């Protein structure tokens, strides 16, 4: 029934990835602006929350944010089957600043997105999918640390 529910919910989110993981970075910023200066491109911060929206590379960070949370929707049924990948993905981010308890932020602010972008349709049904799903994945990218 669980994967049913994340499927669904996904199917609207998944064909506009960029507004929406626009969403989701945009409420991490308003949440935990600390976590800002870790986003760097030619060796350059930004300043403000809105500097991000603003940098191709950035906008590219979230698309493939968004593709490996497809990537999970894909695979819901067996994650086994994606967990090499997470766990390598884990490693680059404990190598690049990242701190394990910055996860749970992460999954608030997808959690944002979602009940944002589909209101009534977010049932607690769907939100405890989604928080099982997202802990799933940050359990194989803590392996990383
Ligand atoms: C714990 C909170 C997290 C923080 C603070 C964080 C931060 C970062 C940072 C700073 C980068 C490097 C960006 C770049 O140089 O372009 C990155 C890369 C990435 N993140 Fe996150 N991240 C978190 C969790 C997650 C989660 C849960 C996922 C979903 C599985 C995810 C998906 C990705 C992907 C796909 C990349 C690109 C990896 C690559 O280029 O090889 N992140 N993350
Ligand atoms: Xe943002
Ligand atoms: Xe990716
Ligand atoms: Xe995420
Ligand atoms: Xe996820």
């Amino acid at each position: 029934p669980e994967s049913e529910l994340i499927r669904q919910s996904w199917r609207v989110v998944s064909r506009s990835p960029l507004e929406h993981g626009t969403v989701l970075f945009a409420r991490l910023f308003a949440l935990e602006p600390s976590l800002l200066p870790l986003f760097q491109y030619n060796g350059r911060q930004f300043s403000s929350p809105e500097d991000s929206l603003s940098s191709p590379e950035f906008l590219d960070h979230i698309r493939k944010v968004m593709l490996v949370i497809d990537a999970a929707v894909t695979n819901v049924e067996d994650l086994s089957s994606l967990e090499e990948y997470l766990t390598s993905l884990g490693r680059k981010h404990r190598a690049v600043g990242v701190r394990l308890s910055s996860f749970s932020t992460v999954g608030e602010s997808l959690l944002y997105m979602l009940e944002k972008s589909l209101g009534p349709d977010f049932t607690p049904a769907t939100r405890t999918a989604w928080s099982r799903l997202y802990g799933a994945v940050v359990q194989a990218m803590s392996r990383g640390w």
